[PDB]
């Protein structure tokens, strides 16, 4: 990877969150979307190392501010989309091409500190909250399919959660030290998705039923010992850290335990690897993962890079490599790979953006 270009918005304020839309058409330009003060904004990747500024979509309440997208696309159109939030605690889905708010969703109107498309379905969204709870809405039928709590569940704000491969289960992680399981494959969970599907307001007088899901399937705060910020799924292995300058490679229960067998008064986890780094030990900073899982990325409050090879027999032998540029000195607090992983893009406290291209 080279450094070949880098811009900052005018805001000045922290860009929280960067993604490339995988969903994006063949033909087209790669396109990546940032978040941060009370605006989402589109660049373009060309050739020379070109970023090419779009269009922004900015909130109509001046305290917004936005901390999450995620992109998604119309499940009849095909039509990408995509989803953001952040402080005012609601989901806005806006089309792209236009930057219009199509429609909105809110819970309980708290602070989302993340969203996650499924990984199979284009309409169901995980949202994240400071109110201790995850919420599953569906955005194709408009319904919270679930919510995610209870004393059983987190116990301060939720910071992070991931899908597996096959969206049949989820990891969260938050403010309590913790990481949940939660199981979205049960008989309940299925029953209830295909309600949502089912559920038309204007050819019925029922309000639709959400679920309340009480009792994650796993628990462990023995990874951690501070607010876990960022999950992914790693096959049946997770990756997550916390601010104690590592990403924890560990599974539920010991060595040869099926993720699936699992039960939730599992009181064991089997630690498969770390991943060290330096000047890190600020709370919320994202790690992300290309589209096939080869490669992982972390940015530091300093502006540097690493970048791990997982393409290696176990996790504790991934492979590091490390990318600085001597005006680069901001903390990133996300960093997005193209989906062909040409790309990886870093966005930073000073509301800069960097691009390095391989
Ligand atoms: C808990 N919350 C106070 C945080 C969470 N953070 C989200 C976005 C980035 C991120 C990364 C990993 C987990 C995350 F949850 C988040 C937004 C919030 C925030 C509000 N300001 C004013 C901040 C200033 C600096 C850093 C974070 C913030």
């Amino acid at each position: 990877f080279k450094c070949v270009n880098s811009l900052k918005e005018d805001h000045n304020q922290p860009l929280f969150g960067v993604q490339f839309n995988w969903h994006s058409k063949e033909g087209d330009p790669l396109v990546f979307a940032t978040v941060g003060s009370n605006r989402v904004t589109l660049y373009e990747c060309h050739s020379q190392g070109e970023i090419r500024l779009l269009q922004s979509y900015v909130d109509a309440d001046a305290d917004e501010n936005f901390y999450t997208c995620a992109w998604t696309y119309d499940s009849n159109t095909s039509h990408p989309l995509l989803a953001v939030a952040g402080s005012r605690g609601i989901i806005r889905i806006i089309n792209p091409i236009t930057m219009q708010c199509i429609k909105h969703y809110v819970g309980h109107g708290n602070a989302i500190n993340e969203l996650k498309f499924h990984p199979r379905d284009p309409n169901l969204l995980l949202s994240v909250s400071k109110d201790h709870a995850l919420r599953l809405w569906n955005i194709q039928t408009d319904t919270l399919v679930a919510i995610f709590g209870g004393v059983e569940g987190h116990r301060d704000e939720v910071l992070s959660a991931d899908y597996d491969l096959l969206g049949e289960k989820i990891m969260s992680c938050g403010m309590d030290h913790s990481l949940k399981l939660w199981r979205i494959n049960s008989k309940r969970m299925m029953n209830a998705i295909k309600e949502s599907y089912d559920y038309n307001p204007n050819k019925t007088n029922r309000p639709f039923i959400s679920q309340k899901i009480h009792f994650p399937d796993f628990s462990t705060r023995d990874i951690h010992r501070n607010y876990v910020d960022c999950v992914r799924w790693l096959g049946d292995l997770i990756l997550s850290k916390s601010c104690e300058n590592a990403i924890v490679c560990w599974k539920p229960g010991k060595m040869e335990d099926d993720i699936d067998k699992i039960k939730p008064s599992e009181s064991n986890v089997t630690i498969l690897g770390r991943f060290d780094y330096s000047q890190c030990d600020i709370w919320y900073m994202r790690f992300s993962m290309d589209f096939w899982q080869k490669m992982l990325a972390l940015g530091n409050q300093v502006g540097k890079l690493y970048v791990w090879d997982l393409e290696v027999e176990d996790p504790h032998k991934a492979k590091c490599t490390t990318l600085t540029h001597h005006k680069c000195g901001a903390a990133i607090r996300q960093t997005s790979f193209s989906r062909d992983s040409s790309i990886l893009i870093a966005v930073c406290d000073d509301a800069s953006i960097w691009r390095w291209d391989r």
